[PDB]
């Protein structure tokens, strides 16, 4: 018989702490209550690079509390933005967990990102062109390497059982956590800090995503633009985030008297082999990922009460994911799509949405999916909307999919 | 009794085909032959950006046969460099394995890289600065995304059991092979194309790496510059490469009639939590990676006949690595350092060197480490040199270490 969490095959792994910075708040708890009050982080873009380039997208969600307003002249010179965000959340998370003294030989870190420290690439490039090789920072390399944030967090908190950085574009935050759960259940570690980081909204990233027609242009109502599964959706809205969580065996937590917020039960990772940016319309492979997170957890489709959807709010994207949920036998679960209020944080998004899945299992509630005003016939899912819905949610799947056809599903439980 | 490969805990995994392009040959069997004949792939840099930027480093090993000389006008505009390298090697490896017909849903891809399609970032940046947002191509995100090369190979070959990209700098290509094994013995896959690809020697990469002052500046004698474990080493040499290997269950391979070139038995991934770019002096966490690989393969250190050494030819790296080999208790092993001849390929190197470890095992011979002319006392390793060294090699560890504090060790065995 194949091992699973349920049959004692895998060690029990629990979530003991979470941390996030959102367009709604620097505090995950304030964001949670903000989401439950039906609030949106999406505002009008006020950065002068908007009119300057007369961008077709003029809305989005900046962090409520700027990362760099916590960052010294040394950090600003020595780190890239993701590395700085990494330090912040990495710092904030450890205190939240009581600042545990762990055996770092049993302590890993896994944090994904969309690109890494890309501002440092263009800077180093501008400088070399104007003043040559000597103008390049001796720290250019470590600031640019996309494993930069993870390495910073590993060094910062002291992890010596591996610092890993999975990249799969928009599912990097989920895959980050899925690999942290593997390192643990395979005997490589006892505890791990995991999640995803990502950079702030800028001109170049808007242009690149706009030129694919992937982004909403409902500029005149910033808070109505992001409409996952709504019949009138027209693409995603940028919504800056960063998120981390602490996971450890249920016995490691027990020992240090740590109260688990939820359980991480299993992880599924598949691929489409279909298109470089378009999701496979049939949802089969994405649905296989959900199934696979279930098999490792020892749960059946019927067991799943909630589904935190990727829900980017694009026509083919939300439609492909509706099919995915039906292949997985999970179309009778209560569905929520956080991007309705928090936008798309690319590499961070999956990890932020994983913390929301955990807060749903802890608190027994699902926030309303914003802007869900016209059910799309093709979708046909139980989209929680209008009000927060309460129930004894016991099992949930967090979904995330990236460009390259990456499908990451995480099985969660209530502690 | 925890699972090992020897005790039955894990499925048996075999390497059934390999492919590599280097500074010596576009052909892995001809690179091997020249490496044994005592060939260097390093030469004088004749690119005009060399004089233009007056760079302190004017030596490196360009690819014997340029990737773009095999790429049409279509591929040249729809892919970044590393995507185009991966397409070439993916298709080269596939045929070398016989163009197998495998279950797509049990077929995975894990390829590591240093940063991704970075040339496309600076191109899109120049384009926008010069003609605005609509001068960014709709294909830029898929060309830039760090997972791009792996996605391209997964689309190309049809990998629907996961397409992953681990990034850990210089160990990226080793860690990818690590994660494919994991992926198979965890039962998410039965066959996996895996390794690393990397971009070419270019002006801005040289500038950035020599600003850290860790590059050899021995431009008068390109072939004698990369001197790992030599007392008179002065930093690393760029040597271009990309490489892939095909792994599968011994059962999957027997059922299609593939001849295993070696076995993949285990892997260990740890981290130093010491410095952002420098390895830990004591080599402890690094040795621990090696140790972890043996614990999983079911081997004692006394069984390891040969260590394929990261051996970057920097003072502190070689010094730290020798200590890790003693921590691992593998100091009686025959040590080869391939960078002495083929140079450093960053994201691709650990994969290239994993392929070499397989040819050592298969052909029961080790090539000479070039330039090893003065034994450095502190080092104290049995380094192969002068002439290749034949012998009865049954097991071997391949070491890869990366900026950010990463240590990857892979345990291989003769089939
Ligand atoms: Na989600
Ligand atoms: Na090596």
């Amino acid at each position: 018989s194949q091992p699973s969490t349920a049959n004692g095959g895998f060690p029990s792994v629990v979530v003991t702490a979470v941390t996030a910075t959102t367009s709604i708040s620097p505090d995950i708890e304030s964001t949670w209550k903000g989401l439950l009050a039906g609030e949106s982080g999406i505002h009008a873009l006020e950065d002068e690079f908007v009119t300057k380039w007369d961008l077709a997208v003029k809305i989005g969600g900046h962090l409520k509390d700027p990362v760099d307003s916590h960052m010294g002249r040394l950090d600003m010179r020595r780190m890239s933005y993701v590395q700085r965000m990494g330090k912040l959340l990495g710092g904030q998370l450890w205190e939240s967990a009581g600042s545990p003294e762990v055996d770092p030989d049993r302590f890993a870190v896994v944090v994904g990102t969309g690109l890494g420290g890309a501002e440092r690439i263009v800077e180093s490039y501008d400088l070399m062109n104007a003043g040559g090789p000597r103008k390049v920072s001796p720290l250019a390399v470590q600031m640019i390497m996309p494993n930069g944030a993870a390495a910073v967090i590993g060094l910062q908190l002291g992890a010596r059982a591996g610092v890993m950085t999975p990249v799969s574009a928009q599912s990097s935050g989920s895959e980050a956590i899925a690999h942290a759960w593997r390192q643990i259940v395979m005997g490589d570690a006892d505890v791990a800090v995991c999640g995803g980081v990502e950079g702030p909204i800028e001109a170049l990233p808007i242009a690149a995503f706009s030129m694919m027609r992937a982004m909403s242009t409902r500029n005149d109502e910033p808070e109505r633009a992001s409409r996952p599964f709504d019949k009138d959706r027209d693409g995603f809205v940028f919504g800056e985030a960063g998120a981390l969580m602490l996971i450890e065996t249920e016995e490691h937590a027990k020992a240090r008297g740590a109260k688990p917020l939820a359980r991480l039960l299993g992880a599924g990772i598949t691929s489409d082999a279909f298109h470089m940016v378009a999701p496979a319309a049939d949802g089969v492979r994405a649905g296989r990922a959900m199934t696979r997170s279930l098999e490792l957890a020892g749960l059946s489709p019927a067991d799943i009460d909630h589904v935190n959807a990727h829900g980017t709010a694009t026509p083919i994207g939300d439609a492909a994911e509706a099919n995915a949920i039906r292949v997985a036998g999970c179309d009778q679960a209560a569905v929520y799509a956080p991007k309705s209020a928090l936008g798309h944080s690319i590499g961070a998004v999956g990890a932020l949405e994983s913390v929301l899945t955990v807060l749903t299992l802890r608190d027994g509630v699902i926030p309303p999916t914003l802007n869900y005003e016209t059910p799309d016939p093709e979708i046909d899912l139980d989209v929680v909307a209008g009000e927060p819905r309460y129930g004894d949610y016991r099992y949930a799947v967090n979904n995330s999919f990236g460009f390259g056809g990456h499908n990451v599903a995480l099985a969660f439980g209530r502690y």
